[PDB]
């Protein structure tokens, strides 16, 4: 039945991307797949040296969630990432997710969101992903019109996060000075900070810049530096037809609704893909989609 492995390939290309790209594309294949004619054809590659073309039988009411897909994890400690000696393994399947909530920025419910911030991270010397987790307060409710609300110490929190990310990258070599900024492009230049949010089915897009207007430095001053007064909401505009971030492309999905849905969600799990490759850059990024959801609970998604 299930006969996985534990191998991975990491390289240079993101358009010719593999695990990621494959995981993403296939997902909307499984997902777009819930509409009924009589008999459907599903694939089923995840790394076997050949492929499975899954075939659902039926006719020509309550159903779980993935007409054809399932997940499972290893086991042992709270979390790390990769280079395991992996052993015991568990059982799981359903995928109702579309129903519930989500975001490109901060994973929702966090659980024993201990005061002391976290940077829980799957490492790769240079090209890697993070998961920051602090107790402090953050809220994020959406109001359907296309504008999202908050509550918390978000300036300060980032500080912690920025206070956080300083302790583990220790003295590299030379006597140095820090200078954090963000982007997240690839091969081309945009110049905007988008985030998405799922909560109750509608797949809503947000133009998020005021939230993301901060240049970081080691030791600073703002006495003689400048001051203007700014406040915040979210100029979201649903894009059922999804305008794709990491690539100026397109996708869609077929949702439900409760007329006046006015989103809501608890913040905890702020994410990032920090870039620090040899030279002059500490490059925070915000791509970390649906497999992070389950990755959020287990340690690391395994699908098939
Ligand atoms: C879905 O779930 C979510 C949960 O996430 C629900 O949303 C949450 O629910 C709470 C209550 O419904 C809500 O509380 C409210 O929060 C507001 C947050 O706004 C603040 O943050 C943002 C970002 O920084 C800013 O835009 C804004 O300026 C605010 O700072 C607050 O506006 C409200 O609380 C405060 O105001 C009222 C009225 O004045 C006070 O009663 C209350 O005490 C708060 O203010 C005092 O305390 C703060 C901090 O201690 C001080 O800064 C402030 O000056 C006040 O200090 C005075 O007053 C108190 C006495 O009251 C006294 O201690 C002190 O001596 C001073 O005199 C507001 O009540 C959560 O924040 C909210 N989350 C979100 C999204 O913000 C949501 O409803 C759910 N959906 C459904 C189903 O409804
Ligand atoms: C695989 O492993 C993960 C961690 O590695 C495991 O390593 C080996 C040695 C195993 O044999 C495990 O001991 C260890 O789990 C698992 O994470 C763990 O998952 C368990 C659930 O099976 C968690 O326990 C739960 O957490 C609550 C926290 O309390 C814990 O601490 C106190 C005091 O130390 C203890 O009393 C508890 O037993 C916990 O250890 C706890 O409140 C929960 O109890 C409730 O739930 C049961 C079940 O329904 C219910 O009957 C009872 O009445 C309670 O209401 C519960 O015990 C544990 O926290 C967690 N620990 C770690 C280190 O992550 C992982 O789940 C497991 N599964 C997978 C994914 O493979
Ligand atoms: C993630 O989980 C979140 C909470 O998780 C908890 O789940 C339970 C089962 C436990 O396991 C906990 O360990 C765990 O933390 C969920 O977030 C919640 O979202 C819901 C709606 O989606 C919100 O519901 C409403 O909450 C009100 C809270 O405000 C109160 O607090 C203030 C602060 O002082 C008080 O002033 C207020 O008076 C409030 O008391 C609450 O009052 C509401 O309850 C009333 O109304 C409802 C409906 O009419 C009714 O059911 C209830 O009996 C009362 O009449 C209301 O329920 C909620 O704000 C929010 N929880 C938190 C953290 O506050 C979330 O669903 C889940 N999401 C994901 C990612 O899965
Ligand atoms: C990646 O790229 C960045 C940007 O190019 C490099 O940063 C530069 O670092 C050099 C180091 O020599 C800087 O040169 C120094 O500038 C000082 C003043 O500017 C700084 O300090 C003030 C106040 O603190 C700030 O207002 C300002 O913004 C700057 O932060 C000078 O005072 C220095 O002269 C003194 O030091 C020299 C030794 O360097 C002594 O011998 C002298 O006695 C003298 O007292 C010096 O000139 C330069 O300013 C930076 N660039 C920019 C754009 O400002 C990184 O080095 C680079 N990193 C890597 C890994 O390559
Ligand atoms: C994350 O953020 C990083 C920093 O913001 C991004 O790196 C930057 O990527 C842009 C896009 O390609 C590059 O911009 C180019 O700059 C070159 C270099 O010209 C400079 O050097 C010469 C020689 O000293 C000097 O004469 C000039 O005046 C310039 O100072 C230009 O030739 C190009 O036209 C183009 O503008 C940067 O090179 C690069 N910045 C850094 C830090 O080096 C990164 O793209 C982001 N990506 C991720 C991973 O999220
Ligand atoms: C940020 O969250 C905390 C947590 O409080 C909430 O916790 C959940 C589980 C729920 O029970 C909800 O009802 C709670 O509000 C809130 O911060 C704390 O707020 C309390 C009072 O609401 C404070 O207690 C007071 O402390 C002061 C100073 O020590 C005393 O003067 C008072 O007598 C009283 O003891 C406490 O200090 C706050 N500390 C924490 C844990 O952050 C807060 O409401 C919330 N902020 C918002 C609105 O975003
Ligand atoms: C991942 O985190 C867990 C969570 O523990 C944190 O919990 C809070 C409350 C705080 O105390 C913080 O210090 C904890 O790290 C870690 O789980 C705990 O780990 C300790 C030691 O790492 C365990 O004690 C051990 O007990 C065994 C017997 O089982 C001894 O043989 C060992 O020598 C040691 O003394 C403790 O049981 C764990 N408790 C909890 C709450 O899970 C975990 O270690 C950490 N993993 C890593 C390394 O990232
Ligand atoms: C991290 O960001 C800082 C500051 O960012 C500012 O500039 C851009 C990137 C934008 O985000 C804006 O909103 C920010 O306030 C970078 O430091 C400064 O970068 C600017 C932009 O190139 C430089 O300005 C220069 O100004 C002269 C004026 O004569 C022009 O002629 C030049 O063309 C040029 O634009 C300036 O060199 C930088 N200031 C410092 C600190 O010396 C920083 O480069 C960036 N670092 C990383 C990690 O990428
Ligand atoms: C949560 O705990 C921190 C303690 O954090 C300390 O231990 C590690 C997390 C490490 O990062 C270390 O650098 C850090 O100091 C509390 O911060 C504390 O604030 C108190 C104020 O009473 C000070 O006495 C301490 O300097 C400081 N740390 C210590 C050692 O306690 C934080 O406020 C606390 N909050 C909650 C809700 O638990
Ligand atoms: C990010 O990683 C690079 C290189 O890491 C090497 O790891 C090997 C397993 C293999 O994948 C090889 O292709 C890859 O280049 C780091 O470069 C190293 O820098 C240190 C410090 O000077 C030196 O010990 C090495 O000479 C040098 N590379 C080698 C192995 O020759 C790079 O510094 C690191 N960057 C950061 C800041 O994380
Ligand atoms: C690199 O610059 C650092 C800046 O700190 C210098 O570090 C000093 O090293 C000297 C010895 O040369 C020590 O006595 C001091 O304690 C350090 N400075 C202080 C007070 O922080 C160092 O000089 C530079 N490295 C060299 C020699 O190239
Ligand atoms: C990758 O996994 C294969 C099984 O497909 C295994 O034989 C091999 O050791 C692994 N190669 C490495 C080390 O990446
Ligand atoms: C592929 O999955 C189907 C379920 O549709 C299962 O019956 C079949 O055994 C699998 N193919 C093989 C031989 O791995």
């Amino acid at each position: 039945h299930m006969e996985l492995a534990l191998n991975v390939t990491e390289s240079f290309d993101a358009w010719e991307n593999t695990v990621t790209e494959q995981a993403i594309e296939d997902v909307w294949q499984l997902f777009e797949t819930s509409i009924k004619p009589c008999v459907k054809l599903s694939p089923l590659c995840i790394g076997a040296g050949h492929c499975n073309t899954s075939i659902i039988q039926e006719s020509c009411f309550r159903y779980c969630a993935p007409p054809g897909y399932a997940l499972l994890r290893c086991n042992d400690t709270n979390y790390s990432g990769f280079m395991p000696k992996c052993s015991k393994v568990v059982v799981s399947s359903c995928t109702r997710m579309m129903e519930t909530q989500t975001s490109t920025w901060f994973g929702f419910n966090g659980t024993r969101a201990e005061n002391r911030t976290y940077i829980y991270w799957h490492g790769r010397d240079n090209r890697t992903i993070i998961s920051l987790n602090k107790y402090y307060n953050l809220t994020m409710k959406c109001r359907g019109a296309g504008w999202c609300w908050f509550g918390g110490n978000w300036k300060d929190a980032i500080k912690e996060m920025k206070q956080t990310i300083v302790k583990h990258p220790r003295y590299t070599g030379t006597n140095n000075t820090d200078k954090i900024n963000l982007t997240a492009p690839r091969g081309g230049d945009p110049e905007v900070t988008f985030m998405w949010t799922n909560c109750r089915g509608e797949f809503l897009y947000c133009k998020m810049n005021w939230f993301l207007n901060w240049v970081e430095d080691r030791d600073v001053t703002n006495q003689r530096p400048k001051e203007r007064h700014r406040r915040n909401y979210v100029p979201c505009h649903i894009r059922q037809i999804i305008n794709t971030w990491h690539k100026v492309g397109k996708n869609v999905y077929l949702p439900p609704r409760e007329g006046d849905l006015t989103c809501n969600s608890t913040v905890t799990s702020l994410i990032a893909n920090i870039d620090w490759t040899d030279g002059n850059q500490t490059n925070i990024t915000m791509s970390a989609e649906v497999a992070e959801l389950y990755r959020l609970e287990l340690g690391d998604y395994k699908l098939v």
